[PDB]
């Protein structure tokens, strides 16, 4: 129920397990190398191929929290995906994308958030021959977070900023974070209109230092 399941073995899954407890995770592997890694990062090992409906059963992909398949190919990638939805249709799976072709690909065989770090790497390393600055914000504020972070806050109930319009809201002067967008219902906004009245279930999308993000934290809460 809680237990997430990762098909494929990578320095991202890997930096993956950073942030995730690590005895709710089964990396779902072949190769024998993967199997003395995984079990040295704390996780737990299933011997098996992702791209095996058989494996992917015995990986209990059925009841996952998620799945996260990166696989060798994007073909890997792809048959994975194909096979845990006629497992569970409805079970959370994040994949990664290595060729731009392939995004679309990913998404019409149920993946249900695609990442597409070469594709992102390569936009950065042609604009930063001229200007290197979209890089800079890139490596601080979605790698390293040196100072700031993007950040993901959800609207409750009782809160105070529910009907509220974004410009009565002014969400940067008070808590110092710029608004990126809103999304719900699994649609993301983008830099709403001012007369945008907040809903609850919203979640707000910004960027800003970990003061700033305690100071939004607060200004959304019981009324
Ligand atoms: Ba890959
Ligand atoms: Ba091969
Ligand atoms: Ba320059
Ligand atoms: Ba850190």
């Amino acid at each position: 129920s809680r237990h997430v399941v990762i098909c494929g073995w990578s320095e991202s899954t890997l930096e993956c397990l950073r942030e995730l407890r690590g005895s709710e995770v089964f990396v779902l592997a072949e190769d024998e190398n993967v199997r003395k890694k995984v079990l040295r990062s704390g996780a737990n090992f299933v011997h098996g191929d992702p791209t095996r409906v058989s494996d992917l059963e015995k990986a209990n992909v059925r009841g996952a929290r998620a799945v996260i398949v990166d696989l060798e190919s994007d073909s890997e990638t792809i048959h994975c995906i194909l096979g845990i939805r006629k497992i569970d249709e409805s079970v959370r799976i994040i994949a990664e994308a290595e060729r731009y072709e392939n995004i679309e690909q990913l998404r019409m065989a149920g993946a249900d958030q695609v990442i597409s770090p070469f594709v992102i790497s390569g936009r950065l390393m042609s604009r930063s021959i001229d200007d290197g600055y979209e890089a800079m914000f890139v490596q601080d504020v979605l790698a390293e977070e040196s100072t700031r972070r993007m950040v993901e806050v959800p609207i409750p109930e009782g809160s105070k900023l529910e009907g509220v319009s974004v410009l009565d809201a002014d969400i940067h002067d008070v808590t110092g974070v710029i608004i990126i967008g809103v999304g719900r219902g699994d649609e993301l906004i983008i830099d709403p209109p001012r007369d945008y009245s907040f809903r609850a279930g919203d979640i707000i999308l910004g960027i800003g230092k970990p003061e700033e993000i305690e100071r939004l934290k607060n200004y959304i809460s019981a009324l």
